């Protein structure tokens, strides 16, 4: 499983994020 094809799927994804599924008290660090 490289990644999911789909953008949709990474919302909320136990194992992956994104910085556009990023809410407002979370954020990417290091």
């Amino acid at each position: 499983q490289p990644l999911p094809t789909a953008i949709g799927l990474y919302k909320n994804h136990p194992l992956y994020a994104l910085k556009r599924h990023l809410l407002k008290y979370e954020a990417i660090y290091p």
